[PDB]
């Protein structure tokens, strides 16, 4: 009986959140903390990126950093019988490098389009609308084979609903008030390895 565990990747899995570490490189931080439809506010805050070189992107997504106790924490969901698996609002060319680095088995993105090593301000992705996390939920949950009551979703704010909608167990980790009351389990203690009390 195989399960599925699905983290969310901004300030839940890694304790950044990639579009601010990639504005601070822009100095456009302030603007896009400052007006902080997920999707159109996806959009807007990438056009901000009108022109940051790659190299510049490149340098921003090297600064994130896995969340206290990831490595453990995903070692030990392994060995419990668990696909382990990540989704991001963000962007592909930061997750992808922790996917291969903390050895997850899915790992699902946006795309920051990319021209003559620049950004052109324009974003792509199957991770946009209302209900896209709990899309690749079922989608993971699908291609292996795993029964929805079987899942596991690990969130940090009002995006990752739709994901605690279609699974068995729902985690807040150090989430936003909003995600809190809906989860099963609130966990306020900055550890990913605060889960694997809770988890069977
Ligand atoms: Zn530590």
């Amino acid at each position: 009986k195989k399960k599925l565990i699905l983290f969310n990747f901004d300030s839940t899995l890694v304790n950044n959140e990639t579009i601010d570490e990639i504005a601070r490189e822009a100095g456009v931080e302030e603007e896009v903390k400052k007006i902080t439809n997920f999707e159109q506010s996806l959009r807007k805050r990438v056009s901000l990126l009108k022109d940051l070189p790659i190299e510049k992107v490149e340098k921003a997504i090297k600064r994130i950093t896995p969340t206290e106790g990831a490595e453990e924490t995903i070692k030990e969901l392994k060995n419990r019988g668990y696909v382990v698996a990540v989704v991001s609002g963000g962007f592909d060319i930061a997750v992808n490098k922790i996917k291969e680095k903390l050895g997850l088995d899915y790992a699902f993105a946006n795309r920051l389009i990319v021209k003559d090593g620049k950004l052109t301000g324009d974003v792509e992705g199957e991770v946009l609308k209302e209900n896209a996390k709990g899309e690749i939920l079922e989608k993971i949950a699908k291609i292996e084979g795993i029964n929805l009551e079987d899942t596991v979703a690990v969130g940090d704010g009002a995006n990752d609903i739709s994901m605690f909608k279609k699974a068995g167990l729902k985690i807040a980790f150090c989430a936003k008030p909003i995600l809190k009351e809906k989860a099963d389990i609130c966990i306020e203690k900055r550890d990913l390895r605060e889960i694997l009390k809770y988890i069977k």
